[PDB]
């Protein structure tokens, strides 16, 4: 019996839409505690029967690049300190250290010696060095995916498993900017007990801690049992730096990081610096610390005080490792022997404070408030809203996107059969997890790192992107050709694949034409993979060198085919215009592949001297005055011109779109008798302020609404075909693209903001849609939260992520904007909708980054636009804070972000070549997913091991019967099975033994993992 995530609002002591809607926003001066106020304790509340423990976390905060690459970072920093962490803990048993970032320790444990190693495990075993969480990273939580927040928190989690012997169950998340609900709902499916935030508003920090709502049990925003629900501490202060851990005081606190006394380079801005604890300053000093603690412990319901000891790279020196301990040592000697403070303090571990905590709670000591929601968008002071980063360096958001999808398919691709070591299989799997696990960094793909540095994940990310390739290609070669005909050579490219939308036409000539000839190779076999669980049909499109081409599947049937012309645009810097150009020698075949579930299918493609019977050819008309020719070689149809002017288009019995003489959508019709809808597509730009705080990689300072970029008189062209149409629009920065093939449009923009400095660039969607200030965007990909537009809060905080959709929606309509990469957006206005698509800024925005953003470079953007009757939709009532995809705007969805993968036979022969796989593979519910497929055993293992990840979303019911479908068993899908487990979602802790070796298929909104053991 599943939970109704739609008809039921979920009954919470804080509900973050809620607590919004009410809460002031005033920026008013607390204080020593800038942005909160000045906190009262009555000495008499702890006393001999009621000590307040006090547990001093050291931890040291590595990003995995940032201001100098990964690899930098480990040489001049991080080796250092994990080196001298090893010697420290080793040689004073009651220090402590916590660590989160397993990229780093794996790169260091692997260098050390068999000695070292021995002492680490030791250190480890004792409970000094603690690892919390123990992902790959510290991911970001706004514009990653849930996905890829998964492989990395698995990449780490296993590291930690095979090598140290531990699984965290505590979570420390101290510096993304934002945090997101999707990572409770990971972790506690991922065996956690607790977690840790901090980087949330600060007017939101001041409304918990005035109501000790500041620790919570953080539940899902549409779990009304409460069984998503996972421990929380929200850290109170500003940072979590030295002078912002102690208490509320940082001119105190300051004091207290004895780190800053001269020889390291660093003071207090507060203009106070610590000094040595001594005997004759030791009661003074800590009568100074436990006030401060004890303040900090009036924002907590317990007696059990959590005080965090560190910052940014810390705990490299020996000297340093000396100054904090000793220095601290006295202070507990001093503190713990004086009974007036009733005080027991020490050093500790994450899982020490909340297993204390929880003791306290057992008691009776304390109960925990309810709380669901989010905490975007970010704030650390005045109107500094973090917004910027949701869209900063966007060429790499997409690849993130791209690569997600290539991972995913080389690891279920290759799943299917075990490996000889010498396919090198398993390491270039792990080499690509590794890759976008490390991007999920919170200055990965957020945006926000140096120069230098996004050019290190740019270039590994191609590297993994080149490993998935190989990976996947072996794979198909093995599935479809006759096993007693395979004969791999491991190291050969048998496919290379083909992308249409990435890097992206305009962005990279990569694309490989097919060569055909009459005089050289008369056919050439492609293959299609199809990643999720359900039959598929999609068009696929390939460059061919003669227009003369037909199709065929693998029982010779006649597949219907269309050709178009091969169409660049170009900024010509003689005539001062952006237009197209068509090639004469190749041309694009496009035609409807229909793949199996988690299969593939064969096509042929063979030339001929004339028109084929089976393949059509689309028309081009040029919209613009003063038109010069475009010939196209052999393409059957000239090209035909005109002055712009309006036009409207219908592919198949599907919407027909009205554009604007400036190619931009106007109205859409969703069907022959029905109103044409006004949707119009704009593009604005944003500028950046002359007086004041400045936007730069992280921050969102416009300076006012959008002004429309000025278009001129811009040249469009369409392309009108029996399979696709199209127009498309060079715009100043944009070249504009709106794509039909008889269902929601699919929209691509080439955008190159070049040259133009301090402009963002938006796209909006105006509409007539009655929605008020109600908006909707989606959290990684895996839930939608309603927003409301305040008009209390700047516009900037009115910015979300949209990592994967947006919808806006009255009593009867929706529009739903899904996109292929993470970006900003908003809806400013009833009935509008906009997603930024680049920002360049000259300026530095003070957060430590040290630059602006000016290496924008040429990214295709690509999105599906679903417009929908939604009044016969059972939709949540109007107080529940979710909302919910239609199985349309869903499956756009999946068509961006998982689409059909195309492999193109690299040789002129394929002998043994198969026409399909997976034909008998169960095409599952539509909203079911198979997110992940991983074999989890090398070839050696007596036992293999198959690990699947499903996930299944909540669809609108809109009266569409959509009946009969196959159960999905994963635990069958490979044969000889011989135990079916349920999995924590990291594969490392099995939690069910499953009857007659069946996998149960999840409930919305729900996930589960499943390891199927094979004989072999
Ligand atoms: C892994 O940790 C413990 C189980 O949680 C021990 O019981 C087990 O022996 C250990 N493995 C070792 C120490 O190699
Ligand atoms: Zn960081």
């Amino acid at each position: 019996q599943c939970q109704d995530v739609v008809q039921d609002v979920p009954n919470v002591d804080v509900q973050m839409l809620e607590l919004y809607d009410r809460m002031s926003f005033k920026d008013i001066d607390g204080g020593v505690w800038k942005q909160g106020w000045n906190i009262k304790y009555d000495p008499l509340k702890y006393n001999a029967h009621h000590k307040l423990k006090v547990f001093v976390v050291p931890h040291s905060h590595n990003d995995p690049g940032w201001i100098q690459t990964f690899e930098e970072y480990y040489q001049h920093d991080t080796k250092h300190i994990l080196s001298n962490a090893l010697r420290h803990l080793h040689d004073n048993p009651e220090m402590k250290f916590i660590w989160a970032e397993i990229s780093y320790f794996a790169r260091f444990y692997h260098d050390l010696g068999e000695n070292k190693k021995l002492q680490m495990k030791s250190i480890v075993k004792n409970g000094q060095l603690e690892f919390v969480t123990g992902g790959w990273v510290m991911p970001d939580e706004a514009n990653s995916h849930w996905r890829n927040v998964l492989l990395q928190l698995t990449e780490g989690q296993t590291w930690l498993k095979q090598f140290m012997n531990v699984t965290p169950t505590a979570s420390w998340a101290i510096d993304p900017f934002g945090h997101s609900p999707t990572m409770p709902y990971i972790l506690q499916k991922s065996g956690f007990k607790n977690m840790l935030i901090q980087r949330t508003h600060y007017s939101v920090k001041k409304e918990l801690a005035q109501q000790r709502q500041l620790e919570f049990l953080w539940r899902q925003i549409w779990d009304n049992k409460g069984d998503t629900a996972l421990f929380t501490h929200m850290m109170p202060f500003y940072s979590y730096d030295i002078p912002h851990t102690c208490g509320p005081d940082p001119k105190v606190c300051c004091q207290f990081d004895f780190k800053r006394m001269g020889s390291f380079g660093l003071s207090c801005p507060w203009k106070v610096p610590p000094r040595t604890i001594s005997d004759q300053n030791v009661a003074a000093r800590s009568d100074l610390l436990v006030d401060q603690w004890k303040k900090k412990a009036e924002l907590y319901r317990t007696n059990v005080l959590l005080i965090p000891l560190g910052d940014d790279f810390r705990f490299k020196q020996n000297t340093e490792w000396d100054v904090q301990r000793v220095n601290y040592e006295r202070l507990f000697e001093h503190i713990n022997s004086q009974a007036h403070f009733n005080v027991q303090a020490q050093f500790g571990t994450l899982q020490e404070y909340f297993d204390a905590v929880h003791q306290a709670e057992r008691a009776g000591q304390a109960e925990f408030p309810t709380l669901s929601g989010d905490f975007f968008t970010y704030a650390d002071r005045s109107d500094n809203y973090w917004s910027g980063y949701y869209t900063s360096r966007p060429y790499h958001k997409r690849m993130d996107r791209v690569l997600m999808h290539y991972v995913r398919a080389a690891e279920m691709l290759s799943a299917w059969h075990s490996w000889d070591g010498m396919a090198r299989i398993e390491e270039r799997l792990e080499q690509a997890r590794r890759e976008l696990s490390l991007f999920q960094h919170h200055d990965g793909i957020t945006g926000t790192a140096k120069t230098h540095v996004v050019v290190d994940y740019e270039q590994r990310m191609q590297e993994a992107l080149k490993a998935c390739q190989m990976v996947m290609q072996q794979s198909v070669y093995r599935l479809l050709t006759k096993p007693s005909i395979y004969s791999p050579d491991f190291s050969f490219s048998y496919f290379t694949l083909d992308d249409s939308r990435w890097p992206g036409s305009g962005v990279e000539d990569s694309r490989t034409t097919i060569i055909l000839g009459e005089d050289i190779l008369p056919s050439k076999h492609v293959v299609m993979h199809n990643t999720l669980p359900h039959w598929r049909e999609q068009l696929v499109d390939f460059y061919v060198s003669s227009p003369f081409v037909s199709v065929t599947d693998l029982a010779n049937n006649p597949v219907e085919a269309q050709v178009s012309p091969v169409w660049s645009w170009h900024h010509d810097t003689l005539t001062k215009t952006i237009h197209p150009q068509g090639s004469t020698t190749k041309y694009r075949i496009i035609f409807k592949a229909r793949v199996p579930p988690m299969g593939l299918a064969t096509y042929v493609l063979t030339i001929s001297d004339s028109k084929p019977e089976h393949t059509s050819y689309a028309s081009n008309l040029l919209l613009r005055k003063n038109p010069t020719s475009l010939p196209l070689g052999q393409y059957p149809e000239d090209v035909k011109f005109g002055d712009p002017r309006e036009i409207s288009l219908r592919v198949g019995n599907g919407p027909t779109l009205a554009f604007s003489e400036q190619g931009l959508l106007k109205s859409i019709q969703l069907t022959q008798d029905s109103p044409h809808v006004p949707v119009h597509f704009k593009f604005l730009k944003y500028g950046v302020r002359s007086h004041g705080d400045r936007s730069g990689a992280y921050l969102f300072l416009p300076n006012g609404p959008a002004s429309p970029v000025e278009l001129g008189q811009p040249v469009v062209l369409v392309t009108k075909g029996k399979l696709e149409s199209s127009v498309s629009v060079g715009l100043p920065s944009v070249v504009h693209q709106t794509i039909m093939r008889g269902g929601a449009p699919e929209i691509r923009n080439l955008v190159d903001i070049g040259s133009l400095d301090n402009t963002e660039i938006v796209m909006r969607l105006e509409t007539h849609i009655d929605s008020g200030d109600i908006f909707y965007t989606d959290l990684n990909g895996l839930q939608f939260i309603k927003r409301r537009r305040l008009d209390k809060l700047p516009l900037q905080a009115n910015y979300y992520p949209i990592p994967s959709g947006m919808f806006i929606e009255d009593a009867n309509t929706r529009l739903t904007l899904l996109t292929g990469q993470p970006l900003g957006g908003s809806s400013l206005a009833s009935g509008e909708l906009e997603i930024m698509q680049d920002r360049r800024l000259a300026s530095d925005d003070e957060r430590g980054l040290g630059q602006g953003v000016l290496d924008n470079k040429p990214v295709l953007h690509i999105y599906r636009l679903v417009l929908e009757k939604v009044n016969n939709c059972v939709r949540p009532s109007k107080l529940h804070p979710a909302g919910y995809l239609t199985s349309a705007a869903h499956k756009a969805s999946q068509s961006l972000l998982d689409p059909l993968d195309k492999f193109i036979f690299a040789e002129n022969e394929w002998i043994g070549a198969q026409g399909q796989f997976g034909g008998d593979h169960p095409s599952a519910r539509e909203d079911l997913d198979v997110s992940v497929m991983r074999r989890l055993t090398k070839s050696s293992a007596k036992t293999q091991r198959v690990g699947y990840v499903l996930h299944r979303t909540n669809l609108m019911q809109c009266g569409t019967p959509e009946e009969h479908t196959q159960k999905l068993d994963v635990c069958h899908l490979l044969p000889n099975v011989a135990r079916c487990e349920r999995t924590t979602l990291t594969f490392l802790q099995n939690l069910e033994h499953l009857d007659g070796m069946v996998a149960p298929e999840v409930c919305p909104m729900e996930t589960a993992a499943y390891v199927s053991s094979h004989s072999s």
